């Protein structure tokens, strides 16, 4: 299968929110999105709902052609609404920051099980750590996203190859295990390519970079191309 | 002359510090405008550095084409940078939303004048109020800039002719006593044409509405269209 | 200020409804029409839901930037549904070729003042006819829209320029009423100057003319295109 | 190994014919699409000639560059057309959703024959079924087209590989007996490739999914893309 | 009233006869042209069919969305053509190089008074000269289109004045005759100004020009720029 | 190595004689295509000067940014022109329609040693002969172009698959010989590939499908887009 | 009435000459440039030759499709080329910086007959001063172009008001004597408006700029953006 | 990972102070370039500051994305500039054209030593000089750019191929001494290939013919375009 690119257009709500308007509108962004490239749309909802509304997922929700990554942290109030919204994709993240699951292997249990059960297909946030990764596997998580911060952040040319180097061993671990795995959070233009050359990696869930090209160059040639450098990485 | 537009990057900080990386960058922003239709560059210096910072207004005062206009509040610390920067324009801003100058004269007086002995031209940010905009007059600035914001936000076609109306009267009454007057603040793709068409305007200051529509057609396009609106409303 | 340009989109839906799928999608189709030019957005509801549905109103109703025009037969169920959804416009369509309102002036009397309750702002499609034109006028419409059909279909010359000249009378007359008037079914990109260029149209809906030049061309240039040629003829 | 793109505008006329005007012409969009990656251009005539009409078939028999692919479902009306018109392919449909070969080895035996001696060459649409596989290829015919419309509307991730694998097979079989095997009719910009990168796959025929896309960005974009993620799949 | 632009599109044959294939297709080239600026398309079937062939003439009669100005010589094969074809416009050009209307007063007199009959506007295609247009105007034909062959090949920036004036004053003749008068031939985007702001200019028909820039830059901005022309003459 | 391609600018100059005007221009076709995939410009400087001339022959050769292959007619005129021109190619020319090397052997003989002693690579047109090539080897011609007429023409899909397979099998046995060889006449949008796709094609040297596509598209993507369905092939 | 744009290919030039290859070359942009709105193109061919060379301006006199306005000092070396060229305009320059034509008198009496014998339409490069402008009257000269650079330059608004008062009152002074006048050197996308407004202005010739913006937007809309300012300014 | 692509800007200052204004500005081309395919920007401080300033070095430093690749002579001005600019890449040039390092051992050692121990990585610009390279390989250096001008230069295709393979080899050697190898002095978009297909080259240095691509086409473009021409020949 092809690589995936899944567009996260929480900012687009960001730059809504400085003003109160209604523009822009996160629901224009993402068919813009789902037509340029982008496989997925994924959302934050924050329970602060600073930036993405209870209103954008509910019309994303009805909007979207492909399909929703709900973003949420593992709270009762989240799993209420994600149970309800039934997000084909739910990706659990905290409120180097990843989950710590190892550490939570019930609560992660419980809200997998959960999830599951409303159908919803989990992911897991967590750092490139095969004990978090082998936990991860344990509690019942079909997928997880290894977090590509740090090596997004890294200063030196070295320790960027020392952190290509360690999420790739994780996610071949990661797949061993019998987990798909993605990535994202982070990701530039710049720095995409040796992650979609990561041959275990299913989906990179990308945000930021892709929305700050696109107020420069509108946010269709943003998305395509990121997607056009991702498929250049695999072949 | 032509009427001028004077296009606000400082949502372009905004989108830029919900991440703390260096993009997007207000100084390619400004590069795109200038070259798109604007005729002068904003950027609103908050004490709080929250979105714009003082690298920004540091390089872009190297880098534009056209000239400054600085935003900042009346405060010993603004007044200070504004001197040292030598902006082409300050306008003077609160910290319905305008300057309250006729309640405090002296210091505005002292503002102005300290300002227009750095060369600056400067411009009062006040409502469509001619008791206000008497006292702009009285205290030296040779600009004005009448609050556009209850005229965005009229919430019924009604408030809005009456809103437009009175900025209009206040424009007329802002030239005879021989000020230059601007607009702004909360213009929009669809709001824009009845200010422009006012006489006595000379430039509209957006940022906003223009920032919105450009993470979805790019800067160049939503510079572009905003200028062309601009000029079918004065011909 | 400006003639106005409603887009009608209804055409996207009986696209999408040819198939069943969810695309094209007629709420994105608003937001590129509405960015490109138009003024406003017109949806249909028939109640046969052929192509519109109340899927599409209800989150058209929440994305659209400028305003909805409602166009609807004269029924209890449009009209109870029209006063929940609270469109900023209500035109009023048969269920020549324009409503008779000389003939059911009780009913249109009614309608007019149950949809003014609401808040809505009511305009009657009518035949470029001075019995019905008086007749709307009495009934307290607000609005009425001129139906171009026949001058649209005028097979020669001659008998366009007659429609034409029914048409700009007709307009003449009723804004000596104090009715505001638009017009705009069936014009295209060839014809629509003419009419455009009568001085008491206020806003042009145009639907058909425009999807088709879409499928060739993109909506966008679509709409930004019509929106020239009519600014052209005023100008 | 170099897959074909087959357009359908069947939806270019469907779009008309709800309006009763000349536009838009299948005429215009068959152009488009042979310029923009199209290596054939496909019609349905159908019985109630609701969209595509005997003018349409007349003149793109005359006007497209490629070649024909004629649509109909098996009757002497149908059938007589063809062999008058000559068009480059014929692809016989019912008027699973597949053709029944089968249960109709005697008259499909003469289609193909007479439409053989016509010089058309014949493609029967049928379901990934290995019953009627055998069929057509016992029947005759040169071609097969394998319904993919099941694969498109597979609700979930399984129930698609499922259908996928089912296809992939057919394929598979119905090479080795010799057919020529195409697919299309339901293909969209976000399943189409899976479909593609199937080794057997000579020409997927696609309309829909390329109309809807064509009304938001243009015929040309929406056939150069599709026919980008197509060669994409086998590269 | 509107300025408008036939586009001729005779040299699109040309450069297809220059190889005896199928491309370009004179039906694509009206279809854009009609959808980029033009309000007619003209082509000229000469007698050997050098360029533009019978089946050129049909389809396009049939694919036409606005109307058709056949340009041909007089004789009775054209003629009967002509009337067998119900083209909107003929415009009789001989094959200075205007047509000798003066010389044949009788056989115009009859070809006119024949195409009227078909309900065809007849045009008669004739230099800057008083005679011919006295002749012209006697025969009865409705329009005449001046030659601007000599006014394009204008050498020195005087040779030139002296046409513009010679087809200006021609022009205002004319019309003091009752006639209606087009111009065009030769006509490029350096001279066509000058001649789209006699008041007197209905229409102008315009062919090498534009080909010969869409080469390069393809006909739709070839088409839409030279009409953007004309309107900045008239204002 | 890398698969090359010569655009033949012949038919802009074609569109230019059909009316004695300086438009189009060949040099300015020229800087299009050399910086839109063509890695040579071909010019056909025919005896009765009929397309190309002597100034554009002598211009061309002073702007080109790659190198020139010069047409032409074995004659003493056109040797000493070449000669005199010092173009890198030169490829003879008849004036099946290629060269008859075989029939003229002692000529062609001259011709070669005399062109390659002014430093021009020689390169024969001829058709798929075995007789012909090793004509042309004999000769001493370093290069021979394929004519591809009768697979351009090919009416059935099998007349033309005997085409190709004639052509590739003349290209290997060409090969053997110690000639490098080219191919291109005739070769258009929708057939090219399958001529490129062979490995021993050195150089493609096409002009008609390429202006024929540029008066709709313009000629940059023209080129753009054959060199780019050129370079899929070899891949 | 109808301002015409002059573009100086002048720095096209020195960007080449800064590598030594033949690129980019002036031969391109003078075609690009005058399909994108001039109406003249500029060259200075200095004695130095560092930018422009005699191979430019023989082939650009035989590629113009407008007309050549030569740039060159007054000595018998560039006379004698001007009459062997016999560019349309020439125009003198010195090598406030404008020509001295008051303190030459007799020079420049000759150069300006000798230039018009040849046919050539003289310009004197003047400073908007009185005393030349009446020399330059005298002494024969059809046309002045008035030096924009001072203008340019001005560092303060008011300096700048007052340089744009002495221009237009200079250019009203000429127009009185019977002199055509031109202007730029100097003109920007951003003051070039104030000086096209000034009725008097014949064609105003600008490079520097253009070919800044060029760099970055391209040749085409660098040229197009100008000329839409310039009448922009008119209308 | 990939073949990258610096993109030298000096050229864009050569245009700017060929003027003495601001535009264009290097900053802006710079953001351009990182944002259209460049990994790296290179600037050439001179001693002269001939094109590039202290300025530009200094805001470039602070507003590039990527990383500044300063080109300098080895002395005590720009050592000390190139420590406190600190900058991530320093490429020593000459103050067959590349540096000499064979005959100035201790210089290179210590500049290399010296600039090292800021941090900066440093590049030997060389010939394809096997000595060089050893030399290179001897003083530390971790990087050499090895000198393609004569390569491009070249005036035979021979001359060309000879070039070629004395630089394949080289960069071969070069490897095999563990120093990382660059190359693109004089590279074009008609030569980069070959060299990019050699697969030692880490990242090609252009900017002579992206910039003079780009005053026709737009930097965007023209450096999309050298880059996708870099990973083809890779491919």
């Amino acid at each position: 299968a092809e690589l995936l690119l899944g567009v996260n257009i929480d900012h687009i709500a960001t730059l809504r929110n400085a003003r109160g308007t209604a523009y822009p509108d996160p629901v224009q962004a993402a068919f813009i999105a789902e037509q340029a490239g982008a496989d997925g749309i994924t959302v934050h909802l924050r329970e602060d709902r600073r930036h993405i509304t209870d209103r954008d997922v509910r019309i994303l929700r009805q909007t979207l052609d492909t399909r929703m990554n709900l973003e949420m942290a593992v709270t009762e109030e989240m799993l209420a609404i994600a149970v309800e919204t039934k997000p084909h994709f739910c990706c659990l993240v905290p409120e180097e920051g990843g989950l710590d699951v190892a550490g939570q292997r019930d609560k992660m249990r419980d809200a997998c099980k959960r999830l599951a059960d409303a159908g919803i297909q989990v992911s897991l946030f967590i750092d490139a750590d095969e004990e978090q990764i082998k936990a991860a596997a344990e509690v019942g998580a079909p997928f997880i996203e290894i977090h590509t911060g740090c090596y997004a952040d890294a200063k030196t040319d070295a320790e960027q190859a020392q952190e290509l180097a360690r999420i790739a061993k994780a996610a071949t671990f990661a797949a061993s295990l019998g987990l798909k795995v993605n990535a994202g959070h982070g990701l530039t233009y710049h720095n995409v390519k040796a992650i979609a050359a990561i041959p275990e990696m299913h989906e990179l869930n990308i945000g930021h970079a892709i929305i700050g090209r696109a107020v420069m160059t509108g946010l269709k040639d943003a998305v395509a191309e990121m997607k056009r450098l991702m498929l250049e990485a695999r072949g």
